[PDB]
């Protein structure tokens, strides 16, 4: 029930105009990534400001399950992606949303547009590695202010690390050739 979120984004992910809210879009990927952690399948989290202002938050966890939800008729991860913070509420707010995943041997992709999929999750190739990427840019129809602060995004990735200490946390600001290291 994602037109609900497009429709009243606050009720959802907070003050769309103070930066909050924008920021809190990071935080929801980051925060699904650290869940990972907890569970011992994550050991690194790597989040990226690119260049065009969009965010890119990768792990090494499982993988989201790519498998049908006999219940949806849908890969396992649309599902996540698509219905009702959640990732599916950064994903409705985003104007794209591009998700990788790497699980059992293989390589999917699925990309979003409002949250509306572009296509069926597909394989694309070959991997020995597992973890989920989430690529997104906030809709400037939802948020007033749509550039991240590398500041207020470090002060979080600090706090996330010293209380997840297994945990390699890299953060990177392609506007700034910034690199981070946050490693207990
Ligand atoms: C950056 C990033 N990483 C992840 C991420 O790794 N999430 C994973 N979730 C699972 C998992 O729960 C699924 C079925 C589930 C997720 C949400 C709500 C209800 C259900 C099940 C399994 C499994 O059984 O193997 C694996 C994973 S990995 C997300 Cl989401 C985002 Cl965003
Ligand atoms: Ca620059």
């Amino acid at each position: 029930g994602l037109d609900a979120v497009r429709k009243r984004p606050g009720m959802y992910i907070g003050d769309t105009d103070d930066g909050t809210g924008l920021h809190h879009m990071v935080f929801e990927v980051v925060d699904n990534a650290i869940d990972e952690a907890l569970a011992g399948h994550c050991d690194e989290i790597i989040v990226t400001i690119h260049e065009d202002e969009s965010v890119s938050v990768s792990d090494n966890g499982r993988g989201i399950p790519t498998d049908i939800h006999p219940e949806e008729g849908v890969s396992a991860a649309e599902v996540i992606l698509t219905i009702l913070v959640g990732v599916s509420v950064v994903n409705a707010l985003s104007s794209k949303l591009h998700l990788t995943i790497y699980r059992a041997g293989q390589i999917h992709e699925q990309e979003y547009h409002h949250g509306d999929p572009q296509y069926p999750l597909r394989v694309i190739g070959e991997t020995d590695n597992t973890g989920t990427t989430v690529r997104f840019w906030p809709s400037a129809e939802t948020f007033s202010q749509t550039i991240f602060n590398v500041e207020i995004l470090a002060r979080r990735l600090r706090e996330l690390s010293f209380l997840n200490a297994g945990v390699r946390i890299v953060l990177r600001d392609e506007r700034i050739n910034l690199e981070h290291v946050y490693d207990y």
